[PDB]
């Protein structure tokens, strides 16, 4: 189950905030953070280096957001495509606590144990992805192959270091597990978007 990460142990998650904190996403490169598209709102800040979210304690950076790009094939209805870019107005100052997460070259298997994290001090689910039918018997005709369930919104699941996932959807029911959007489907899209941005 959940615990608490320990400060800045994930420095790749980022948290976003317009005012308050309303979702994570994860930190690809200096200029970019990949998030849920049922995040999309305006007057981003991204927050960079947190712990506790109500408190500075001193290894923060607060960017804002320059542009928002939500997956052309976005279904809100369905939370298929649940996937959007948010480039930084400035690049961020990479550091220790501060850090990148790389992109998959492929997907990754039932059975392997992923890191889910989010929001306060930032919370950790260790985890293993659940196979394809456990998945889909959880929730009838709601799982696409752009979906896959283990056991905040927006936020990563890594899985070998590897981004994997991002926090989707899940509801409160006892047997139901989380829903993450399938990263390794969008690498193409991720890298072309923001190489053109």
């Amino acid at each position: 189950g959940g615990y608490t990460c320990g400060a800045n142990t994930v420095p790749y998650q980022v948290s976003l905030n317009s005012g308050y904190h309303f979702c994570g996403g994860s930190l690809i490169n200096s200029q970019w953070v990949v998030s849920a598209a049922h995040c999309y709102k305006s007057g981003i800040q991204v927050r960079l280096g947190e712990d506790n979210i109500n408190v500075v304690e001193g290894n923060e950076q607060f960017i804002s957001a320059s542009k928002s790009i939500v997956h052309p094939s976005y279904n809100s209805n369905t939370l298929n495509n649940d996937i959007m870019l948010i480039k930084l107005k400035s690049a961020a100052s990479l550091n220790s606590r501060v850090a990148s997460i790389s992109l998959p070259t492929s997907c990754a298997s039932a059975g392997t144990q992923c890191l889910i994290s989010g929001w306060d001090v930032l919370k950790c689910l260790k985890a293993p992805i659940l196979s394809d039918s456990s998945c889909k018997s959880a929730y009838p005709g709601q799982i696409t192959s752009n979906m896959f369930c283990a056991g905040d919104a927006g936020g990563p699941v890594v899985c070998s270091g590897k981004l994997q996932g991002i926090v989707s959807w899940g509801s409160a029911q006892k047997n139901k597990p989380g829903v993450y959007t399938k990263v390794c489907n969008y690498v193409s899209w991720i890298k072309q978007t923001i190489a053109s941005n």
